[PDB]
């Protein structure tokens, strides 16, 4: 559980790190005050204990770092080279291109691993401005995005992929509705799932459409930045 | 009498493997954590029987995400023409990952089997994949992995036995091999990473020759 001044230690914790994000932050921390079965320990930055002063000032670094963009990475594990012997001698891939075949499985991998945070971003561009706040970082656990209604009530919702996304979550609501719970993608099938995105101010704008136009503008817009340090190297 | 059921329900199910299996079950009877009545033992007779049909290498069945196809072309470039290719390409890598531990486990089959070492086939043993009674009758066990890091580990305790001997092939992290590792016992000598290779390539050869002559 929470300390007794909870809110006023979230204030000036994110106005040392980041002023924009202190109203925001405030309104996580007062729903993780509510709801303390939704909060979870900081990955990395486990030894601060959940609900103390320092676990809220961890958590503000966490929440702004969060948001930070991310850049697609292939990850850093050496590849097999039985696998390109499965794809040389069985599968008939061409001997020369196996090089290239093994980095765009690589670059394949690292596409997957950010496709999620992705659609968190696009969704917190969309719904962000009427009011609801994407939950970003770690120190909440299964929700993804809250709000405090009209009738001050908490509304709060996960977000998945894919229908059979591994990292399943679910925490326990003191004060609020169930945890909307909705995915993008079929494991099963083809298309998508946004028809039955759940109902909230700002629906209307989210789609498929809507999320790959955020895509193809959070990645030009990263590739002119690391553009932007080879000529400040 | 549960090695007496264990050898009439594998001479049901393949004669071949009635006294490996056998052993088998005498293992798992003095180390029951290991374990993934009679009902059990026919059960398991036709798993690990399973476990040794050639299995052919497959991409993955799921349908993919249209988004790693446009972070390819937007982030990394990859060209609008190749990234059907590049999608496939990594399915059929994921293939290839999926079935180089079958691989790795029956090319050390081929060699230590021979010496008197039991494969455990399919998955009825949690963890292990190689067992051995010894002259003096302990049982030494061997788990083999393809990477140091290699995704998933199912793990078990040695209630009768020495220690489990834990090996990998691969490293996550550095190029090349860990065969120089590999623990002793009657065979080690012809294990290595050019022998798993020729034995991968004369496999792969000859599952080639069999669809050919299908279709
Ligand atoms: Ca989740
Ligand atoms: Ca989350």
């Amino acid at each position: 559980k929470f300390i007794q001044n909870a809110a006023e230690i979230a204030k000036k914790a994110m106005d040392s790190v980041d002023p924009s994000l202190s109203e925001k932050f405030t309104i996580v921390i007062r729903f993780l005050t509510d709801n303390p079965d939704a909060a979870s320990a900081l990955k990395g930055k486990e030894r601060s204990i959940v609900g103390t002063e320092e676990y809220i000032i961890a958590s503000a670094t966490n929440f702004k770092k969060g948001r930070d963009p991310r850049t697609p990475l292939p990850p850093s594990t050496i590849p097999d080279e039985m696998v390109s012997v499965i794809l040389n001698k069985y599968f008939e891939v061409p001997s020369e291109e196996l090089e290239k075949a093994e980095e765009w499985h690589r670059l394949s991998m690292g596409a997957e691993n950010i496709v999620g945070d992705l659609l968190e971003r696009y969704i917190a561009e969309v719904i962000e401005p009427h009011g609801w706040i994407w939950c970003s970082g770690s120190m909440v656990r299964a929700v993804d995005f809250i709000y405090c209604d009209s009738e001050n009530v908490w509304q709060s919702l996960q977000v998945k992929n894919r229908d059979n996304t591994e990292n399943s979550s679910s925490a326990a609501i003191r004060h609020g509705t169930p945890i909307k719970k909705w995915f993008r993608t079929f494991s099963k099938k083809r298309g998508d799932n946004w028809d039955k995105f759940p109902s909230l101010e700002g629906k209307e704008n989210l789609s498929e459409k809507g999320f790959k136009l955020y895509v193809e503008k959070y990645l030009s817009a990263l590739r002119a930045i690391k553009a932007l340090e080879h000529h400040h190297h």
